[PDB]
C-alpha cells in the first residue's frame, strides 16, 4: 500500500537533541496524490529540555530544537538525521516478514517547488515558499507558546530535508518541552 | 475517502445552553492513518448568539465547550453536545442507514492519544492529544478566539473529540460564528 | 489523472497585483473526496510589493493584495481573475503545458458550504464558515506577520470563488512580499 510514512504513533526515544534517545518524535506523512499531509509532535523525556528553565539557562542557545531529517537520493532516511532509524518506516497493512524500506521518493518534499537556495539572493527565487511558520503551544497550554518553523530542502549535504525549528520567546521556568500536534502539507516529489 | 460527517449545511443540531442553539458544521475524511477534519460552529440562539461581555462579562461567558463523545463502536452517545440529526456517512455508491464497525476508523487512536493516569509520567505527553490554534468569529481578524481540539481525554467514553473555544477580548453584540478550521488527528484503524 | 489542479509547483509569472506577471501564485488544490487540500504562496517579482516600503508607501492600499480567483459553472477560471490560466491545469503524466481543462466542478468550493449571502444578514446564516483566517510570515520570518483571509463563493459575478487576503499591519522597510507555504482545506462541491 506505501500511503503512511512514520514513526508510529507511540515510538519509544528515537531522537538525539543533545544525548542519544532524549527526545520522542512523533511524525507521521500520508501520502494523498500530489501532496504528503503531515503531524508532527516533539517531547523532550532527558536533559535540559525535558525540564526547560530559561533563568537557570537564559542563552538563545538554550531556547530552541532543531530536528533534522534527511533523506538520500531513494528518500532513505540518513545516518546524521537528528530522528534515528528506531522508528522510521511505511505503515504494515499485513505481518509479513518486517524489512527497512528501499524506496519512498513519493514522500519527498519537491525539489521544483521547494529547490536548494544560493546565497545571492535574487527577488525572482522565493525564500519563504519551502517555510512553514506558526505556533504550538508545550503542554498544550495557551500561555506556553513556541514558534515551529518547517523547512523543505534546505539541507545542503542531503538530497532531500524536512527541518523542524522550534524556538520560544518567552522565559519559561520548569516547564517540559512538550509540543502541541501541528498539522502540515507538502508537495510531493512525484 | 471516506466521509463521516455533518453535512455541509446542517439544521441547528447542538445544545451549548438549550435544545439546538447553534449549528456545528463538522466534516471527517480518511485518508490512509489519518483524519482529515474541518470544524465551524455557529450559535443561533441564546446569550453567545450575541456575546455582550459588558452584559456577560464572567468567565463562563468567554468560552464555548463541544464534547463528541463515543463508545466502542465509535457511535456518538447521546451526552454529547451535537446530537445525532446531522451525523452520518456521505452518501456513496451504496446507501446504509447505521454507523457500527466502520466508525472506529473514524475515532482517535488510543494509541497516538491514550488515556492519562493519576501524577503524570514524564515520559508520556501532555500535549500530543491537543491541536491549539486561533479561529475568527464573524472572520474578522480583530475577533481572535483560541480553539484547542482534545482527543480522548474525556475519562467515560472510550473515545472523544472536543473542541474548547475561548475568547480573552470583550466583545460587545458578536455572534459567537467561528471562522473555519482544518485540522487532522492519528486514526484508531 | 484528476485528482490534482494546481499553478505547477514552480510557476513562471502568472498573475497580475498592479502590472502583468508581477508576480508568481503557488497554488495546490488536491482532491481527497468531499474535502479539497491546498497550499498556497505568494511571491511579488516587480513593483512596489517586491519591496515594501511602508515609510515611502503609508496607505492603506500599499499594505493589502488581494488575488481572486473567479470560477463559471464548469470551474474554469473566468477573466478577471487575477490570475493567469495558462499553467491552471490538472497535474498528469504530462509535465507540459497542454489542452485547457473543460471541467473541475469537484474542485470547487460547495455552494451549500459556502452559499451566496442576501443583502439582510441572518442569525440563521453564518457569515464565518465561509472565511479561513490565520497569519503567514513575509520571508518566513516570524517577526514578518501578514493576516491571510481566504473566503470561498463571496465573490457576486461568478459561480464559484476563491480570494487570497493578504493584509499586514507593521511597517516593512525594504521587504519582499514573499508569503510562507500556507496549508488549508474546504468542502468540494461534489
Amino acid at each position: 500500500d506505501k500511503l503512511t510514512l512514520w514513526t508510529t504513533p507511540d515510538p519509544s526515544p528515537n531522537c538525539k537533541i543533545i544525548e542519544d534517545k532524549d527526545s520522542k518524535l512523533t511524525l507521521i506523512l500520508t501520502k494523498c496524490g500530489s501532496q504528503i499531509l503531515g503531524s508532527v509532535s516533539l517531547l523532550v523525556v532527558k536533559g535540559k529540555f525535558s525540564n526547560i528553565n530559561n533563568t537557570t539557562n537564559p542563552n538563545e542557545a538554550d531556547k530552541q530544537i532543531t530536528v533534522k531529517l534527511l533523506f538520500d537520493a531513494n528518500g532513505v532516511l540518513k545516518q546524521g538525521s537528528t530522528m534515528d532509524s528506531s522508528y522510521w518506516n511505511y505503515r504494515s497493512d499485513n505481518s509479513n516478514l518486517s524489512q527497512p524500506y528501499k524506496k519512498a521518493v513519493g514522500f519527498m518534499p519537491s525539489k521544483t517547488a521547494y529547490p536548494k537556495q544560493t546565497k545571492p539572493t535574487n527577488k525572482e527565487i522565493s525564500q519563504a515558499k519551502n517555510k512553514i511558520v506558526s505556533n504550538v503551544y508545550l503542554g498544550g497550554k495557551i500561555d506556553q507558546p513556541c514558534v515551529i518553523i518547517i523547512s523543505f530542502n534546505e539541507e545542503a549535504d542531503s538530497d532531500y530535508s524536512i527541518v523542524f525549528y522550534f524556538k520560544w520567546y518567552k522565559t519559561y521556568e520548569n516547564v517540559q518541552f512538550d509540543s502541541s500536534s501541528f498539522n502540515f502539507s507538502y508537495i510531493a516529489q512525484e
